[PDB]
């Protein structure tokens, strides 16, 4: 939209406040209120900070600049412009994603929105490609364990597509839907997921850049809206043993020309070359790719090789015992799912690396191995060995290291997001690995 | 007529009291409440005393009066007229900010009100020059500690510019800004500050007379409309151990004849030569200056020299390590922000001291050192030592002591003032010195 | 061992509650030369020897450097506090408590100095070297000790002290090891070693304190 758009829906629909939102490395939405004044006086002032953006301290969010060269500043993207469900509806809220710049004007090199910005303005510019995304961020529901109030338990005991009593959360999803639509959200379909407690609401896929604006304030819409229920939203990719853990499973695919180019009627199961193409370079980058779209520990608690996960490095038709999926649609829906990520990540990041990935394979032409028609997870190791079938990084350290390692994943993520998210990480692995967990209490105390 | 404009609000919105308000010396508002009564003789009896004032007793007053001579005077200033918002909208409360004043009809010589009046008359009548303050008082929000309803803890666990649910304030925040624009102030934006519960408002700057006022309007506003949500709000510099302080940063300039006399297009940085001048005003009394600025005890524990706190006396551009960051707006946007204080302070003292200081530095036109543009807390003490930058005092007592010693300041202040505080000052270094902490009883008791 | 034996807990802290007396360690000390009580002199004024005085003398110059080392903890200085009643005022006296020093009436084998600035968060072998090292500097080079104040120092004015030159030892822990940071004959006494050790960490003990939020400034400013 324009400035004078967004000017006018304000002041016929009463928006009392302007939130400027951008993200930190991790992915973790961050904001500002601006409140929009009366009058004349008011659209004015609004104006300028729509078109000039505004300053904050760059060295209070995290990977980004440090304390002697904090100053930085905030470029609305206005076609980001939404107001906000939970908010009131009289003096109302609304919200502007931003492009994070320098003070000179300049976009700011570590911004993960920018990065996802200038690796698909590259690609419209080599290929005239667009790259469409449809992620399916899968949450939990919790509820306060009534024999502990310090624990959290999943909300309800019900299981896929349970309906009512069973499924607790009609009413829950209703209101996410509604808040998503009141958003702009082309909604597709809700449930309830696989374990206790755990939920799914899809969404219409679209370009890689406005999914990933969605994913961000899709995360933060079923994070209030849970709370308005008096329940606990989290997106925490394994929250308990023993029972299923949240994935956000990535449809994706290029469009060259305007055209589907990853469907080809005449070829063998209708995939184009340039789909095989794509498919070899995210599965020959896959275990760096890992370490961006399931940056944390407890990430590997859910890909966890070994077992029933979207571990094992191999493609398949229909079959979800692999690391990429391809649906059984064709024509415009014809794409491939990466079913390793999980919703920890950055988007902006893990868009940034699967499309690098995939453009390097379809840059060199790469050839993808043959689909794996079987149940991977009834196979040996030494069957899966022989088959070629290997398997991601088991943990976050060993993700960081496969990434340290990756040229393509580097040069795409750029020099600052790539060495503050490894230090980032690292740290967070040291903290981890230092620490005495309640297993170890357990297992080692009576010795 | 400004009296008749308040009559006529008076007559037509329905006031029905009129809060007479002042400060004492530590900067705590005071008021007495004036029962407006109906038609054209409650009208007349409320212009006597808005244009006559009204008595009081100022031995129970901080920092004003003895016993036996302690009748007093409130003038009205009756630009500050304003309606109290959190009051009743039916039978309304107005206040008016009031002067003290002798019963011989003269401004009270003790008076921290008068005092800045007095320094930015002169500051006119010399140099034709107005002096400008942008301040940020930050605050906490707390809750009872759910364990032990005898402490308080920060009200939510969220960061800097975070969203919600982690921010859990926006509904605090919103209700804090409509409070201050019914109060006419100029809100600009507002957000979760660095701290758990800790935030930030921020509203336009204005000449140091109206800023100090708004610095006391807004402590009580914010104070007032948190106990509306069951929370309460501290401004306290350091209210907890291991988290960020309440800083209460003063963006000033200075303008002569109408101009941003700060600004400089054809010198280094942009800044002009009085920029560097008052630079070097403040930073030749800073050590002095803290006395006033940061006059509790609690204050050193935020600004604390020997960490990371904005103690060294130096200044730099966009770089929030030195005590005067120069921010990187420009023309009439160019200003110094003086990082030391908190909203523990007097404004109005505060005003008047730095004002004081700087104009110090543009009479005898000193020289401002160069500029830091490193991260002066990743210096060794050595290196800081051999740079010339030193810190400001480490305690209460250091700083009254400076003070003590500073003729700019003791002559900007005036005996009455100056001599008041360090008396009771020194009596509450006394109270705290003499005192038995919990630090001493978890570290001694068991030797 | 012996309170906790009782169900009881003993602590040395100088000062655990406000309100009420700290606990000290008066240091009654004399040197004995070939055998006999040198500090005693029948035929003296108070019957003190100049020995006496010149160990006296020798205390009350380095006393500002001393109780760093005596008095070693932030605690020590709410009982050692200057500007209250308080063992903080550098003189020496006759039979009263309101000085530094006291000389009890007892005489003959005695004949002793009272160092009342000590507390039992001392290490006394410590103590013991720099109190000594001290008295023998106003020995070996034969200081003058002022006169005694025979009257109640805490009913003094300050510029009445002031007037008499009776000064006060360091206000708290950090300005006591400054003292000792200055004084050659106290550095030389326990050495390079202990001396940085020392200073070292009771700095780090300094800023452990002053950097943190204590209950007296929740009280205080809470409500700010
Ligand atoms: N051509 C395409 N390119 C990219 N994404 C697409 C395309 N077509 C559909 N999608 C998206 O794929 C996502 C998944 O859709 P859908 O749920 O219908 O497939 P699915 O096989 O049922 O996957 P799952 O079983 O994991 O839910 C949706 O967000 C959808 O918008
Ligand atoms: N020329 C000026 N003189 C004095 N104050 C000014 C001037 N221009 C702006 N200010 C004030 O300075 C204050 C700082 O506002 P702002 O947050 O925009 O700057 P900032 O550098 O980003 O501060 P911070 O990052 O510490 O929050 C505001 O109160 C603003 O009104
Ligand atoms: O339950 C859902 O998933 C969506 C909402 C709904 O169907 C309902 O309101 O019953
Ligand atoms: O949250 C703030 O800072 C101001 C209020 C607001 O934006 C809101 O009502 O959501
Ligand atoms: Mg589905």
């Amino acid at each position: 939209s324009t400035v004078e758009q967004v000017l006018e829906y304000v002041k016929s629909n009463n928006v009392k406040f302007m939130r400027f939102q951008f993200v930190d490395i991790l992915g973790v939405p961050k904001n500002v209120a601006f409140p929009i004044k009366a009058g004349e006086k008011g659209i004015e002032e609004l104006r300028d900070v729509l078109e000039n953006g505004l300053y904050f301290d760059g060295s209070s969010i995290e990977g980004f600049v440090g304390i002697n060269e904090s100053d930085m500043m905030l470029k609305p993207d206005l076609s980001t412009f939404s107001v906000l469900p939970w908010r009131p509806s009289e003096k109302s809220v609304a919200r502007v994603i931003c492009d994070v710049y320098t003070t000179k004007g300049k976009p700011f090199e570590g911004d993960p929105r920018g990065c996802l910005k200038r690796v698909m303005e590259e690609f419209k510019k080599e290929f005239n490609g667009e790259y469409f995304v449809g992620p399916e961020p899968e949450f939990f529901l919790l509820k306060k364990d009534p024999h502990n109030p310090h624990k959290y338990i999943p909300a309800d005991d019900g299981g896929y597509f349970d309906l009512e009593p069973m499924d607790e959360a009609p009413d829950i999803r209703r209101d996410i839907v509604f808040a998503l639509e009141n958003l702009g959200f082309h909604v597709e379909a809700s449930h309830h997921e696989v374990a206790p407690g755990q939920h799914e609401v899809d969404f219409k896929f679209d370009d890689a850049l406005k999914t990933a604006d969605s994913v961000i304030t899709f995360k933060t819409t079923i994070k209030t809206i849970a709370e308005q229920h008096g329940l606990k939203a989290t997106f925490m990719p394994k929250p308990f043993f023993g029972m299923n853990g949240s994935g956000m499973h990535c449809h994706q695919s290029i469009w060259l020309n305007g055209e589907p180019s990853f469907y080809d009627e005449n070829a063998p199961y209708q995939l184009s070359e340039t789909c095989m193409n794509y498919v070899a370079g995210i599965l020959k980058h896959a275990k760096a790719i890992v370490a961006i779209t399931n940056p944390t520990v407890n990430s590997y608690k859910r890909l966890v090789p070994g077992y029933e996960a979207p571990v094992n490095i191999a493609w398949a038709n229909s079959n979800r015992s692999a690391i990429i999926r391809v649906p059984a649609a064709r024509g415009k829906g014809t794409r491939i799912e990466f079913r390793a990520p999980d919703p920890s990540c950055n988007p902006y990041l893990a868009f940034t690396v699967m499309l690098a990935a995939g453009l390097d394979g379809v840059k060199n032409k790469l050839d993808a191995p043959e689909p794996v028609e079987r149940n991977i997870f009834a196979m040996s190791e030494a069957e899966k060995k022989e088959l070629g079938i290997e398997s991601v990084p088991a943990n976050l350290k060993a993700a960081l290291d496969e990434l340290e390692n990756n040229d393509v994943l580097k040069n795409a993520l750029g020099k600052h997001i790539f060495e503050s998210f490894l230090e980032i990480k690292n740290a967070e692995w040291d903290s981890f690995r230092t620490s005495v967990t309640d297993w170890e209490t357990t297992a080692y105390l009576k010795i």
